[PDB]
Protein backbone atom coordinates (compact mmCIF):
# COMPACT_ATOMS: atom_id res chain seq x y z
CA UNK A 1 0.00 0.00 0.00
CA UNK A 2 1.23 3.73 1.08
CA UNK A 3 4.93 2.93 1.11
CA UNK A 4 4.75 2.54 -3.14
CA UNK A 5 2.02 5.14 -3.57
CA UNK A 6 2.27 7.51 -1.10
CA UNK A 7 5.10 9.79 -2.67
CA UNK A 8 3.20 10.24 -5.97
CA UNK A 9 0.56 10.81 -3.82
CA UNK A 10 2.50 13.54 -2.03
CA UNK A 11 4.05 14.84 -4.77
CA UNK A 12 0.08 16.01 -6.38
CA UNK A 13 -0.78 16.46 -2.46
CA UNK A 14 1.35 19.61 -3.05
CA UNK A 15 1.03 20.76 -6.83
CA UNK A 16 -2.42 21.48 -5.16
CA UNK A 17 -1.98 22.40 -1.62
CA UNK A 18 -4.31 25.30 -1.99
CA UNK A 19 -7.03 23.06 -2.87
CA UNK A 20 -6.74 19.60 -0.95
CA UNK A 21 -9.33 17.88 0.41
CA UNK A 22 -10.52 14.63 1.91
CA UNK A 23 -14.11 14.51 0.78
CA UNK A 24 -16.73 12.48 3.19
CA UNK A 25 -19.08 11.82 0.72
CA UNK A 26 -16.63 10.33 -2.14
CA UNK A 27 -18.47 7.53 -4.84
CA UNK A 28 -15.12 4.91 -4.41
CA UNK A 29 -15.81 1.47 -2.97
CA UNK A 30 -13.67 -0.32 -4.38
CA UNK A 31 -11.22 1.91 -5.15
CA UNK A 32 -8.93 3.74 -2.59
CA UNK A 33 -9.83 7.20 -2.04
CA UNK A 34 -7.11 9.80 -0.90
CA UNK A 35 -8.47 13.00 -1.65
CA UNK A 36 -9.54 16.08 -4.15
CA UNK A 37 -8.34 19.28 -5.82
CA UNK A 38 -10.04 22.35 -8.33
CA UNK A 39 -10.08 21.62 -11.81
CA UNK A 40 -12.79 22.62 -14.88
CA UNK A 41 -12.59 20.82 -18.78
CA UNK A 42 -14.44 18.16 -20.51
CA UNK A 43 -13.97 15.52 -27.75
CA UNK A 44 -17.05 14.60 -29.53
CA UNK A 45 -17.28 12.52 -33.25
CA UNK A 46 -17.19 15.42 -36.03
CA UNK A 47 -18.76 13.63 -39.40
CA UNK A 48 -16.72 13.43 -42.65
CA UNK A 49 -18.46 15.80 -45.28
CA UNK A 50 -16.60 14.29 -47.83
CA UNK A 51 -17.30 10.30 -47.08
CA UNK A 52 -21.12 11.30 -46.51
CA UNK A 53 -21.58 13.31 -49.92
CA UNK A 54 -20.85 10.25 -51.76
CA UNK A 55 -23.00 7.74 -49.82
CA UNK A 56 -26.25 9.63 -49.74
CA UNK A 57 -28.79 7.14 -49.32
CA UNK A 58 -27.30 6.04 -45.69
CA UNK A 59 -28.74 9.73 -44.96
CA UNK A 60 -31.65 8.37 -44.22
CA UNK A 61 -30.52 4.67 -42.28
CA UNK A 62 -30.78 5.45 -38.18
CA UNK A 63 -28.00 3.07 -37.59
CA UNK A 64 -25.73 4.88 -39.70
CA UNK A 65 -26.73 8.76 -38.89
CA UNK A 66 -26.76 7.93 -35.32
CA UNK A 67 -23.50 6.14 -34.86
CA UNK A 68 -22.30 10.05 -35.55
CA UNK A 69 -24.37 11.22 -32.95
CA UNK A 70 -23.88 12.17 -28.76
CA UNK A 71 -20.02 0.87 -17.82
CA UNK A 72 -18.16 3.12 -15.04
CA UNK A 73 -19.94 1.47 -12.90
CA UNK A 74 -17.85 -1.85 -13.76
CA UNK A 75 -14.52 -0.02 -12.62
CA UNK A 76 -15.77 0.05 -9.44
CA UNK A 77 -16.26 -3.53 -9.00
CA UNK A 78 -14.48 -6.36 -7.37
CA UNK A 79 -13.16 -10.29 -8.42
CA UNK A 80 -12.49 -12.90 -5.96
CA UNK A 81 -9.08 -14.39 -5.18
CA UNK A 82 -9.48 -17.92 -7.37
CA UNK A 83 -9.02 -20.87 -5.07
CA UNK A 84 -5.35 -22.75 -4.63
CA UNK A 85 -6.30 -25.44 -7.41
CA UNK A 86 -6.89 -22.44 -9.80
CA UNK A 87 -3.68 -20.43 -8.66
CA UNK A 88 -1.47 -23.53 -9.32
CA UNK A 89 -2.92 -24.56 -12.53
CA UNK A 90 -2.21 -20.45 -13.98
CA UNK A 91 1.36 -20.56 -12.57
CA UNK A 92 2.43 -23.65 -14.04
CA UNK A 93 0.38 -22.86 -17.28
CA UNK A 94 2.04 -19.21 -17.44
CA UNK A 95 5.86 -20.71 -16.50
CA UNK A 96 5.32 -23.01 -19.49
CA UNK A 97 3.56 -20.54 -21.53
CA UNK A 98 6.58 -17.78 -21.29
CA UNK A 99 8.96 -20.43 -22.00
CA UNK A 100 7.54 -21.56 -24.71
CA UNK A 101 7.39 -17.97 -26.62
CA UNK A 102 11.16 -17.06 -25.00
CA UNK A 103 12.11 -20.16 -26.99
CA UNK A 104 13.09 -17.88 -30.66
CA UNK A 105 12.96 -14.81 -29.21
CA UNK A 106 15.28 -12.56 -27.04
CA UNK A 107 13.65 -10.00 -24.09
CA UNK A 108 15.68 -6.72 -24.60
CA UNK A 109 15.34 -2.93 -23.71
CA UNK A 110 13.29 -0.44 -26.29
CA UNK A 111 15.57 2.85 -26.99
CA UNK A 112 15.32 6.46 -26.96
CA UNK A 113 15.72 5.96 -30.55
CA UNK A 114 12.75 3.68 -31.09
CA UNK A 115 10.34 5.53 -29.25
CA UNK A 116 11.48 8.77 -30.94
CA UNK A 117 10.76 7.67 -34.57
CA UNK A 118 7.49 6.65 -33.41
CA UNK A 119 6.48 10.05 -32.02
CA UNK A 120 7.70 11.39 -35.18
CA UNK A 121 4.92 9.30 -37.19
CA UNK A 122 1.65 9.04 -34.82
CA UNK A 123 1.32 5.98 -32.65
CA UNK A 124 -1.59 6.66 -30.49
CA UNK A 125 0.74 6.15 -27.72
CA UNK A 126 -1.67 7.36 -25.14
CA UNK A 127 0.18 10.41 -23.32
CA UNK A 128 -0.88 13.86 -22.28
CA UNK A 129 -0.87 17.52 -22.84
CA UNK A 130 1.61 20.26 -18.75
CA UNK A 131 5.33 21.88 -20.35
CA UNK A 132 5.45 21.03 -24.24
CA UNK A 133 2.29 21.06 -26.57
CA UNK A 134 3.24 17.71 -28.23
CA UNK A 135 4.69 14.36 -27.96
CA UNK A 136 6.66 15.54 -31.47
CA UNK A 137 8.13 18.77 -29.06
CA UNK A 138 8.65 17.11 -25.71
CA UNK A 139 11.15 14.23 -27.66
CA UNK A 140 13.44 17.03 -29.16
CA UNK A 141 14.15 18.80 -25.34
CA UNK A 142 16.90 16.82 -23.53
CA UNK A 143 15.35 18.55 -20.38
CA UNK A 144 12.25 15.76 -20.72
CA UNK A 145 15.04 13.05 -21.11
CA UNK A 146 16.52 14.66 -18.05
CA UNK A 147 12.85 14.30 -16.67
CA UNK A 148 12.79 10.76 -17.68
CA UNK A 149 16.39 9.87 -15.92
CA UNK A 150 15.54 10.97 -12.47
CA UNK A 151 12.72 8.67 -12.56
CA UNK A 152 14.46 5.73 -14.41
CA UNK A 153 17.17 6.28 -11.53
CA UNK A 154 14.02 6.16 -9.02
CA UNK A 155 12.95 2.73 -10.91
CA UNK A 156 16.30 1.31 -10.02
CA UNK A 157 16.49 2.37 -6.72
CA UNK A 158 12.87 0.57 -6.20
CA UNK A 159 10.79 3.79 -5.40
CA UNK A 160 7.86 5.87 -8.09
CA UNK A 161 7.45 9.75 -8.25
CA UNK A 162 5.70 10.46 -11.76
CA UNK A 163 3.87 7.65 -13.51
CA UNK A 164 0.13 8.26 -12.59
CA UNK A 165 -2.86 7.39 -14.54
CA UNK A 166 -5.47 9.88 -15.65
CA UNK A 167 -9.02 7.79 -16.55
CA UNK A 168 -11.39 8.93 -19.60
CA UNK A 169 -17.22 -0.93 -22.44
CA UNK A 170 -14.28 1.29 -22.94
CA UNK A 171 -11.93 3.41 -20.14
CA UNK A 172 -8.54 4.61 -21.51
CA UNK A 173 -5.63 5.55 -18.74
CA UNK A 174 -2.97 8.05 -20.55
CA UNK A 175 0.09 8.49 -18.61
CA UNK A 176 2.72 11.40 -19.27
CA UNK A 177 4.85 10.69 -21.98
CA UNK A 178 8.04 9.90 -20.09
CA UNK A 179 6.02 7.35 -17.90
CA UNK A 180 4.88 5.98 -21.59
CA UNK A 181 8.95 5.39 -22.34
CA UNK A 182 9.87 3.91 -19.51
CA UNK A 183 6.93 1.25 -20.20
CA UNK A 184 8.04 0.98 -23.93
CA UNK A 185 11.56 0.34 -23.08
CA UNK A 186 10.72 -2.21 -20.31
CA UNK A 187 8.18 -3.63 -22.46
CA UNK A 188 8.00 -2.59 -25.81
CA UNK A 189 9.70 -5.50 -26.82
CA UNK A 190 6.76 -7.72 -26.66
CA UNK A 191 4.79 -5.68 -29.65
CA UNK A 192 8.49 -4.45 -31.36
CA UNK A 193 9.69 -8.53 -31.81
CA UNK A 194 6.41 -9.82 -32.44
CA UNK A 195 6.17 -12.58 -29.71
CA UNK A 196 2.45 -12.76 -30.09
CA UNK A 197 2.74 -13.71 -33.89
CA UNK A 198 0.94 -16.57 -35.16
CA UNK A 199 4.67 -18.06 -36.36
CA UNK A 200 6.13 -16.96 -32.80
CA UNK A 201 3.01 -17.85 -29.92
CA UNK A 202 0.68 -20.50 -32.15
CA UNK A 203 -2.48 -18.73 -30.78
CA UNK A 204 -1.70 -15.33 -31.40
CA UNK A 205 -2.39 -13.10 -34.83
CA UNK A 206 -0.32 -10.15 -33.85
CA UNK A 207 1.02 -8.32 -37.15
CA UNK A 208 -1.59 -10.90 -39.46
CA UNK A 209 -3.76 -8.33 -41.36
CA UNK A 210 -7.59 -8.80 -41.83
CA UNK A 211 -7.41 -10.34 -45.66
CA UNK A 212 -5.13 -13.33 -43.05
CA UNK A 213 -7.79 -14.14 -40.10
CA UNK A 214 -10.26 -15.72 -41.74
CA UNK A 215 -7.63 -18.45 -43.75
CA UNK A 216 -6.08 -18.83 -40.13
CA UNK A 217 -9.87 -19.70 -39.02
CA UNK A 218 -10.36 -22.30 -41.53
CA UNK A 219 -6.79 -23.84 -41.35
CA UNK A 220 -8.40 -24.14 -36.58
CA UNK A 221 -11.29 -25.39 -38.65
CA UNK A 222 -9.37 -28.27 -40.21
CA UNK A 223 -8.40 -29.87 -37.18
CA UNK A 224 -10.38 -32.68 -35.78
CA UNK A 225 -12.56 -31.88 -32.62
CA UNK A 226 -15.83 -30.37 -31.36
CA UNK A 227 -17.69 -26.54 -32.30
CA UNK A 228 -15.59 -23.79 -32.14
CA UNK A 229 -16.45 -21.56 -29.30
CA UNK A 230 -15.96 -17.87 -29.17
CA UNK A 231 -16.73 -17.05 -25.99
CA UNK A 232 -17.11 -12.99 -24.93
CA UNK A 233 -15.31 -11.91 -21.16
CA UNK A 234 -17.85 -9.27 -19.60
CA UNK A 235 -15.17 -6.64 -19.15
CA UNK A 236 -12.41 -8.67 -19.68
CA UNK A 237 -9.96 -4.92 -18.55
CA UNK A 238 -12.04 -5.06 -14.76
CA UNK A 239 -11.39 -9.39 -14.20
CA UNK A 240 -7.80 -9.11 -15.07
CA UNK A 241 -6.46 -10.54 -10.97
CA UNK A 242 -3.26 -9.41 -8.94
CA UNK A 243 -2.57 -13.59 -9.48
CA UNK A 244 -2.95 -12.28 -13.11
CA UNK A 245 -0.53 -9.22 -13.10
CA UNK A 246 2.00 -11.77 -11.26
CA UNK A 247 1.94 -14.16 -13.56
CA UNK A 248 2.36 -11.83 -16.34
CA UNK A 249 4.96 -10.72 -14.35
CA UNK A 250 7.09 -13.87 -14.91
CA UNK A 251 7.94 -12.85 -18.18
CA UNK A 252 10.63 -10.82 -16.05
CA UNK A 253 12.16 -14.15 -15.29
CA UNK A 254 13.67 -14.50 -18.59
CA UNK A 255 14.98 -11.22 -18.82
CA UNK A 256 19.01 -9.83 -17.20
CA UNK A 257 20.87 -6.78 -15.86
CA UNK A 258 19.24 -3.60 -16.15
CA UNK A 259 16.47 -4.37 -18.12
CA UNK A 260 15.14 -7.40 -15.81
CA UNK A 261 15.37 -4.25 -12.72
CA UNK A 262 13.50 -1.60 -14.90
CA UNK A 263 10.98 -4.34 -16.19
CA UNK A 264 10.14 -5.47 -12.53
CA UNK A 265 9.43 -1.89 -11.58
CA UNK A 266 6.61 -1.45 -14.08
CA UNK A 267 5.07 -4.41 -12.94
CA UNK A 268 5.65 -3.62 -9.24
CA UNK A 269 5.12 0.41 -9.11
CA UNK A 270 2.66 0.54 -12.20
CA UNK A 271 0.64 -2.42 -12.73
CA UNK A 272 0.37 -4.19 -9.02
CA UNK A 273 -0.05 -0.73 -8.01
CA UNK A 274 -1.81 2.47 -9.65
CA UNK A 275 -2.55 5.80 -8.85
CA UNK A 276 -5.75 7.62 -10.92
CA UNK A 277 -6.62 11.25 -11.02
CA UNK A 278 -10.28 11.07 -12.44
CA UNK A 279 -12.99 14.06 -13.32
CA UNK A 280 -15.91 14.56 -10.75
CA UNK A 281 -18.85 16.96 -11.80
CA UNK A 282 -20.21 17.39 -7.96
CA UNK A 283 -15.86 19.50 -10.95
CA UNK A 284 -12.83 18.06 -8.55
CA UNK A 285 -10.10 15.50 -9.77
CA UNK A 286 -9.95 12.29 -7.66
CA UNK A 287 -7.15 10.62 -6.82
CA UNK A 288 -7.78 6.54 -6.27
CA UNK A 289 -5.81 4.06 -6.28
CA UNK A 290 -5.95 0.05 -6.52
CA UNK A 291 -4.01 -3.21 -7.17
CA UNK A 292 -5.89 -5.07 -9.76
CA UNK A 293 -7.68 -4.63 -12.63
CA UNK A 294 -5.52 -3.86 -16.73
CA UNK A 295 -4.12 -0.17 -16.90
CA UNK A 296 -1.35 -0.43 -18.58
CA UNK A 297 -0.48 1.75 -22.18
CA UNK A 298 -2.68 -0.19 -24.77
CA UNK A 299 -0.22 -1.86 -26.69
CA UNK A 300 1.36 -3.84 -23.60
CA UNK A 301 -2.19 -4.42 -22.64
CA UNK A 302 -2.60 -6.11 -25.82
CA UNK A 303 -0.08 -7.97 -25.51
CA UNK A 304 -0.68 -8.95 -22.08
CA UNK A 305 -4.21 -9.83 -22.85
CA UNK A 306 -3.48 -12.11 -25.49
CA UNK A 307 -1.04 -13.87 -23.08
CA UNK A 308 -3.38 -14.04 -20.11
CA UNK A 309 -6.46 -15.41 -22.87
CA UNK A 310 -4.05 -18.13 -24.03
CA UNK A 311 -3.16 -19.32 -20.38
CA UNK A 312 -7.09 -19.32 -19.32
CA UNK A 313 -8.14 -21.14 -22.53
CA UNK A 314 -5.48 -23.84 -22.26
CA UNK A 315 -6.69 -24.20 -18.81
CA UNK A 316 -10.51 -24.65 -20.58
CA UNK A 317 -9.69 -27.13 -22.64
CA UNK A 318 -7.63 -29.16 -19.28
CA UNK A 319 -11.09 -28.76 -17.43
CA UNK A 320 -12.67 -30.13 -20.74
CA UNK A 321 -10.50 -33.31 -21.10
CA UNK A 322 -10.30 -34.22 -17.33
CA UNK A 323 -6.70 -33.35 -16.58
CA UNK A 324 -7.77 -32.01 -13.17
CA UNK A 325 -11.15 -33.06 -11.24
CA UNK A 326 -11.46 -29.58 -9.04
CA UNK A 327 -9.95 -26.15 -9.06
CA UNK A 328 -10.16 -26.42 -4.75
CA UNK A 329 -6.56 -28.34 -4.66
CA UNK A 330 -4.30 -29.77 -7.45
CA UNK A 331 -3.26 -33.40 -6.29
CA UNK A 332 0.74 -33.67 -6.42
CA UNK A 333 -0.07 -36.46 -9.32
CA UNK A 334 -2.66 -34.18 -10.89
CA UNK A 335 0.54 -31.27 -10.78
CA UNK A 336 2.59 -33.77 -12.56
CA UNK A 337 -0.67 -34.59 -15.31
CA UNK A 338 -0.77 -30.74 -15.92
CA UNK A 339 2.85 -30.27 -16.86
CA UNK A 340 2.89 -33.97 -18.54
CA UNK A 341 0.05 -32.59 -20.92
CA UNK A 342 1.67 -29.22 -21.28
CA UNK A 343 5.48 -30.78 -22.64
CA UNK A 344 2.80 -33.38 -24.59
CA UNK A 345 -0.02 -31.13 -26.10
CA UNK A 346 -0.01 -27.76 -25.32
CA UNK A 347 2.12 -26.37 -28.91
CA UNK A 348 -1.17 -28.65 -30.59
CA UNK A 349 -3.53 -26.94 -27.87
CA UNK A 350 -2.30 -23.77 -28.65
CA UNK A 351 -2.50 -24.27 -32.70
CA UNK A 352 -6.11 -25.12 -32.17
CA UNK A 353 -6.92 -21.02 -31.09
CA UNK A 354 -7.09 -17.74 -32.75
CA UNK A 355 -6.63 -15.23 -30.14
CA UNK A 356 -6.45 -11.39 -30.32
CA UNK A 357 -6.24 -9.69 -26.74
CA UNK A 358 -9.58 -10.52 -24.85
CA UNK A 359 -11.05 -12.01 -28.20
CA UNK A 360 -11.31 -15.89 -28.92
CA UNK A 361 -11.67 -18.39 -31.29
CA UNK A 362 -11.30 -22.27 -29.55
CA UNK A 363 -11.29 -25.22 -31.66
CA UNK A 364 -11.20 -28.05 -28.78
CA UNK A 365 -10.96 -32.25 -28.79
CA UNK A 366 -14.24 -32.21 -28.14
CA UNK A 367 -17.75 -30.48 -26.76
CA UNK A 368 -16.97 -31.39 -23.23
CA UNK A 369 -15.45 -27.86 -23.55
CA UNK A 370 -18.83 -26.24 -23.44
CA UNK A 371 -19.86 -27.22 -20.25
CA UNK A 372 -15.78 -26.78 -18.78
CA UNK A 373 -16.78 -23.83 -16.65
CA UNK A 374 -14.97 -24.01 -12.95
CA UNK A 375 -11.61 -22.68 -13.53
CA UNK A 376 -13.06 -20.29 -16.09
CA UNK A 377 -15.40 -18.59 -13.62
CA UNK A 378 -13.18 -18.58 -10.84
CA UNK A 379 -10.41 -17.43 -12.86
CA UNK A 380 -12.79 -14.30 -12.78
CA UNK A 381 -13.08 -14.89 -16.91
CA UNK A 382 -17.30 -14.68 -16.58
CA UNK A 383 -18.91 -15.19 -20.09
CA UNK A 384 -21.12 -12.22 -21.37
CA UNK A 385 -25.15 -12.40 -21.73
CA UNK A 386 -25.15 -15.88 -21.03
CA UNK A 387 -25.77 -17.69 -17.29
CA UNK A 388 -22.81 -18.33 -14.98
CA UNK A 389 -23.74 -22.06 -15.09
CA UNK A 390 -25.37 -22.38 -18.76
CA UNK A 391 -23.09 -24.41 -21.62
CA UNK A 392 -21.62 -22.46 -24.23
CA UNK A 393 -22.96 -22.39 -27.48
CA UNK A 394 -20.54 -23.55 -30.50
CA UNK A 395 -20.34 -22.83 -34.09
CA UNK A 396 -20.59 -25.71 -36.26
CA UNK A 397 -19.40 -23.85 -39.33
CA UNK A 398 -16.35 -21.31 -39.68
CA UNK A 399 -17.94 -18.83 -41.92
CA UNK A 400 -19.99 -18.04 -38.80
CA UNK A 401 -17.90 -17.52 -36.18
CA UNK A 402 -17.32 -14.42 -35.19
CA UNK A 403 -13.44 -12.59 -34.49
CA UNK A 404 -11.63 -9.07 -34.14
CA UNK A 405 -15.30 -7.56 -35.14
CA UNK A 406 -15.88 -9.67 -38.18
CA UNK A 407 -17.41 -12.79 -39.90
CA UNK A 408 -15.32 -14.63 -43.16
CA UNK A 409 -16.72 -15.40 -46.21
CA UNK A 410 -15.16 -18.20 -49.07
CA UNK A 411 -15.42 -16.57 -51.98
CA UNK A 412 -14.22 -18.52 -55.32
CA UNK A 413 -13.31 -16.34 -58.75
CA UNK A 414 -14.33 -16.79 -61.89
CA UNK A 415 -11.02 -18.71 -62.59
CA UNK A 416 -11.67 -21.30 -59.63
CA UNK A 417 -9.19 -19.55 -56.99
CA UNK A 418 -10.52 -19.38 -53.49
CA UNK A 419 -10.51 -15.85 -51.59
CA UNK A 420 -11.49 -15.96 -47.94
CA UNK A 421 -12.88 -12.55 -47.02
CA UNK A 422 -13.43 -10.16 -43.86
CA UNK A 423 -16.93 -8.99 -43.69
CA UNK A 424 -19.40 -6.98 -41.01
CA UNK A 425 -22.42 -5.65 -41.36
CA UNK A 426 -21.95 -2.84 -43.60
CA UNK A 427 -24.17 0.07 -42.17
CA UNK A 428 -20.99 -0.15 -39.74
CA UNK A 429 -18.46 0.42 -42.21
CA UNK A 430 -19.98 3.20 -43.68
CA UNK A 431 -21.12 4.78 -40.14
CA UNK A 432 -17.31 4.25 -39.58
CA UNK A 433 -15.85 6.10 -42.30
CA UNK A 434 -18.76 9.00 -41.83
CA UNK A 435 -16.71 9.94 -38.74
CA UNK A 436 -13.52 11.71 -37.82
CA UNK A 437 -12.02 12.65 -34.50
CA UNK A 438 -10.42 15.64 -33.33
CA UNK A 439 -10.71 19.28 -34.43
CA UNK A 440 -8.98 21.69 -37.04
CA UNK A 441 -9.36 19.56 -40.11
CA UNK A 442 -8.91 21.40 -43.14
CA UNK A 443 -10.56 19.98 -46.69
CA UNK A 444 -7.41 18.56 -47.66
CA UNK A 445 -6.96 16.68 -44.70
CA UNK A 446 -10.78 15.41 -44.33
CA UNK A 447 -10.37 14.43 -47.92
CA UNK A 448 -7.35 12.39 -47.55
CA UNK A 449 -8.73 10.85 -44.26
CA UNK A 450 -11.56 9.72 -46.74
CA UNK A 451 -9.64 8.33 -49.09
CA UNK A 452 -8.01 6.00 -46.63
CA UNK A 453 -11.45 4.75 -45.91
CA UNK A 454 -11.93 4.05 -50.03
CA UNK A 455 -8.56 2.38 -50.17
CA UNK A 456 -9.40 0.01 -47.54
CA UNK A 457 -12.70 -1.04 -48.72
CA UNK A 458 -11.03 -1.31 -51.92
CA UNK A 459 -8.94 -4.04 -50.33
CA UNK A 460 -10.58 -6.11 -47.57
CA UNK A 461 -14.40 -5.56 -48.68
CA UNK A 462 -13.96 -5.18 -52.72
CA UNK A 463 -16.83 -8.32 -52.40
CA UNK A 464 -19.64 -5.71 -51.05
CA UNK A 465 -21.14 -3.87 -54.11
CA UNK A 466 -22.13 -1.01 -52.27
CA UNK A 467 -18.57 -0.30 -51.36
CA UNK A 468 -16.48 -0.76 -54.13
CA UNK A 469 -18.55 1.69 -55.77
CA UNK A 470 -18.26 4.21 -52.88
CA UNK A 471 -14.52 3.50 -52.73
CA UNK A 472 -14.30 4.08 -56.45
CA UNK A 473 -15.91 7.57 -56.37
CA UNK A 474 -14.34 8.35 -52.99
CA UNK A 475 -11.05 8.29 -55.20
CA UNK A 476 -12.75 9.57 -58.42
CA UNK A 477 -13.45 12.76 -56.40
CA UNK A 478 -10.22 13.00 -54.14
CA UNK A 479 -6.89 14.70 -56.17
CA UNK A 480 -5.48 11.16 -57.69
CA UNK A 481 -1.79 12.01 -55.92
CA UNK A 482 -3.01 13.81 -52.15
CA UNK A 483 -1.87 10.72 -49.94
CA UNK A 484 -4.10 9.04 -47.22
CA UNK A 485 -3.60 9.87 -43.91
CA UNK A 486 -4.98 8.93 -40.12
CA UNK A 487 -4.34 10.31 -37.05
CA UNK A 488 -4.54 6.73 -34.81
CA UNK A 489 -2.98 3.88 -36.90
CA UNK A 490 -2.46 -4.48 -37.30
CA UNK A 491 -1.27 -4.34 -41.10
CA UNK A 492 -2.61 -1.22 -43.21
CA UNK A 493 -1.83 -1.85 -46.85
CA UNK A 494 -4.04 0.73 -48.04
CA UNK A 495 -2.01 3.59 -46.65
CA UNK A 496 -0.07 4.29 -49.96
CA UNK A 497 -0.76 6.13 -53.65
CA UNK A 498 0.47 2.83 -55.46
CA UNK A 499 -2.71 1.91 -57.74
CA UNK A 500 -5.09 -0.12 -55.73
CA UNK A 501 -5.01 -2.97 -58.28
CA UNK A 502 -1.60 -3.45 -58.08
CA UNK A 503 -1.86 -3.46 -54.10
CA UNK A 504 -4.50 -6.24 -54.48
CA UNK A 505 -2.41 -8.25 -56.68
CA UNK A 506 0.15 -8.65 -54.13
CA UNK A 507 -2.17 -8.94 -51.00
CA UNK A 508 -4.35 -11.46 -51.98
CA UNK A 509 -2.35 -13.36 -54.83
CA UNK A 510 1.89 -12.61 -54.66
CA UNK A 511 2.14 -12.97 -50.85
CA UNK A 512 -0.97 -15.20 -50.20
CA UNK A 513 0.37 -18.51 -48.63
CA UNK A 514 -2.71 -20.24 -49.20
CA UNK A 515 -2.91 -18.96 -53.01
CA UNK A 516 -0.73 -21.63 -55.09
CA UNK A 517 -1.47 -20.18 -58.85
CA UNK A 518 0.61 -16.35 -58.79
CA UNK A 519 -1.29 -15.34 -61.91
CA UNK A 520 -1.94 -12.07 -61.61
CA UNK A 521 -5.37 -10.32 -62.25
CA UNK A 522 -5.36 -7.89 -65.07
CA UNK A 523 -8.29 -5.50 -64.07
CA UNK A 524 -11.06 -4.93 -61.34
CA UNK A 525 -13.87 -6.93 -63.13
CA UNK A 526 -11.66 -10.48 -62.51
CA UNK A 527 -12.27 -9.79 -59.10
CA UNK A 528 -15.87 -11.47 -57.59
CA UNK A 529 -18.34 -9.85 -55.75
CA UNK A 530 -20.42 -12.28 -53.04
CA UNK A 531 -23.75 -13.62 -54.31
CA UNK A 532 -26.45 -10.65 -54.55
CA UNK A 533 -28.45 -12.15 -51.33
CA UNK A 534 -25.56 -12.58 -49.54
CA UNK A 535 -24.49 -9.19 -49.93
CA UNK A 536 -28.01 -8.06 -48.98
CA UNK A 537 -28.05 -9.98 -45.38
CA UNK A 538 -24.90 -8.07 -44.50
CA UNK A 539 -26.51 -4.90 -45.04
CA UNK A 540 -26.20 -4.33 -49.06
CA UNK A 541 -28.72 -1.36 -50.30
CA UNK A 542 -28.97 -3.52 -53.90
CA UNK A 543 -32.15 -3.76 -55.11
CA UNK A 544 -33.55 0.04 -53.37
CA UNK A 545 -34.41 2.93 -55.95
CA UNK A 546 -32.71 5.05 -53.09
CA UNK A 547 -29.06 3.05 -53.88
CA UNK A 548 -30.32 2.92 -57.87
CA UNK A 549 -30.51 6.45 -58.70
CA UNK A 550 -27.33 7.00 -56.48
CA UNK A 551 -25.33 4.59 -58.56
CA UNK A 552 -26.73 5.80 -62.02
CA UNK A 553 -26.05 9.29 -60.94
CA UNK A 554 -22.69 8.85 -59.40
CA UNK A 555 -20.64 11.54 -61.32
CA UNK A 556 -22.75 14.40 -59.92
CA UNK A 557 -22.07 13.74 -56.44
CA UNK A 558 -18.12 13.08 -57.63
CA UNK A 559 -18.27 16.51 -59.63
CA UNK A 560 -20.54 18.30 -56.24
CA UNK A 561 -16.93 16.83 -54.20
CA UNK A 562 -14.45 18.05 -56.99
CA UNK A 563 -15.83 21.51 -56.99
CA UNK A 564 -15.73 21.81 -53.34
CA UNK A 565 -11.92 20.75 -53.39
CA UNK A 566 -11.40 22.59 -56.48
CA UNK A 567 -9.25 22.68 -59.70
CA UNK A 568 -6.75 19.62 -59.12
CA UNK A 569 -5.68 17.17 -60.83
CA UNK A 570 -8.89 14.22 -60.70
CA UNK A 571 -8.70 10.73 -62.16
CA UNK A 572 -11.79 9.21 -62.82
CA UNK A 573 -12.03 5.40 -61.83
CA UNK A 574 -15.60 4.05 -62.30
CA UNK A 575 -14.93 2.94 -65.48
CA UNK A 576 -12.93 0.11 -63.69
CA UNK A 577 -16.37 -1.33 -62.93
CA UNK A 578 -18.00 -3.17 -65.43
CA UNK A 579 -21.71 -0.91 -66.04
CA UNK A 580 -19.61 2.52 -66.40
CA UNK A 581 -17.27 0.59 -68.48
CA UNK A 582 -19.49 2.84 -71.12
ZN1 LIG B 1 7.49 5.83 -11.96
ZN1 LIG C 1 -20.82 -10.97 -44.58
Amino acid sequence: NLDIIGKRIEKIKQEHETSWHYDQDHPYKTWAYHGSYETKQTASSMVNGVVRLLTKPWDIIPMVTQMAMTFKEKVDTRTQEPKEGTKKLMKITAEWLWKELGKKKTPRMCTREEFTRKVRSNAALGAIFNKWKSAREAVEDSGFWELVDKERNLHLEGKCETCVYNMMSRAIWYMWLGARFLEFEALGFLNEDHWFSRENSLSGVEGEGLHKLGYILRDVSKKEGGAMYADDTAGWDTRITLEDLKNEEMVTNHMEGEHKKLAEAIFKLTYQNKVVRVQRPTTVMDIISRRDQRGSGQVVTYGLNTFTNMEAQLIRQMEGEGVFKSIQHLTVTEEIAVKNWLVRVGRERLSRMAISGDDCVVKPLDDRFASALTALNDMGKVRKDIQQWEPSRGWNDWTQVPFCSHHFHELIMKDGRVLVVPCRNQDELIGRARISQGAGWSLRETACLGKSYAQMWSLMYFHRRDLRLAANAICSAVPSHWVPTSRTTATHEWMTTEDMLTVWNRVWIQENPWMEDKTPVESWEEIPYLGKREDQWCGSLIGLTSRATWAKNIQTAINQVRSLIGNEEYTDYMPSMKRFRR
